């Protein structure tokens, strides 16, 4: 399965989020969408939150063209799994995807950044497509954690293809960077896209998942324990 990086469209600019959905998302999905701007979320299933709990925040995501992809159910050390532990750990969030949006996703990207050759075969043979990293890092789970300013002063260096790491569990990077960010990237000239755009496969929302079954409706099995 191949690992990305960096962005080949020129112009381009991923502004991805990892571990969500959580709390501030809607707030989120809003700003982008105000400015026609993509994101590219890296979801968990049980972690910071159940994602049956957030349907109504995917739904929208994924009606609003913004990229969903796997970052596994637990947010596990991957390199330390079985394989069939880390099957285990993928297929739990595209039952998630497939129950709440009727598709499985075709893109993940390994919690801590840690993948090895089992992770990229079990990716393999569940169908996956890529295996997405980042280039640049926003530092929002820095600890000691530096401020927003500081955030948004490393933004206006980030260069054009940048594939760039946040977090949507943390409250500053909603609320202070990103609707500072969506500005100075789009004035410059950036356009920003979701991860699978920037990197010259398709933009159409529909070829970045697996269409299996209609979505379902709430039920009991909507559920985290
Ligand atoms: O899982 C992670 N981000 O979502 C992660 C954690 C530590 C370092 C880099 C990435
Ligand atoms: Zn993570």
């Amino acid at each position: 399965v191949p690992v990305y990086d960096t962005c080949t469209v020129p112009g381009s600019f991923a502004l991805t989020f990892d571990d969500g959905p959580y709390g501030f998302s809607t707030r989120l999905d809003s700003t982008l969408n105000a400015a026609n701007a993509k994101g590219s979320f890296f979801i968990n299933g049980q972690n910071w939150g159940c994602i049956y709990d957030y349907a109504d925040v995917l739904l929208e995501r994924f009606n609003n063209g913004h990229f969903i992809a796997s970052h596994t159910w637990s947010h596990v050390h991957m390199n330390q799994g079985t394989y069939e532990q880390l099957s285990h750990q993928l297929e739990l969030v595209e039952q998630a995807m497939i129950r709440i949006l009727g598709v499985k996703p075709l893109y993940m990207r390994p919690p801590y950044g840690e993948y090895n050759d089992v992770v990229l075969q079990v990716l393999r043979d569940r169908g996956y497509k890529g295996l997405i990293m980042w280039n640049q890092d926003s530092g929002d789970t820095f600890t000691p954690t530096p401020s927003s300013a500081q955030i948004i002063d490393s933004y206006r260096s980030f260069p054009e293809k940048t594939i760039s790491l946040n977090h949507e569990i943390k409250d500053f990077t909603v609320d202070q960077v990103i609707p500072a960010v969506i500005p100075i990237l789009q004035q410059k000239g950036f356009s920003l896209q979701t991860v699978p755009e920037c990197l010259g496969l398709s933009s159409d929302p529909a070829d970045w998942y697996v269409r299996v079954q209609e979505p379902g409706t709430r039920d009991d099995s909507w559920t985290c324990e």
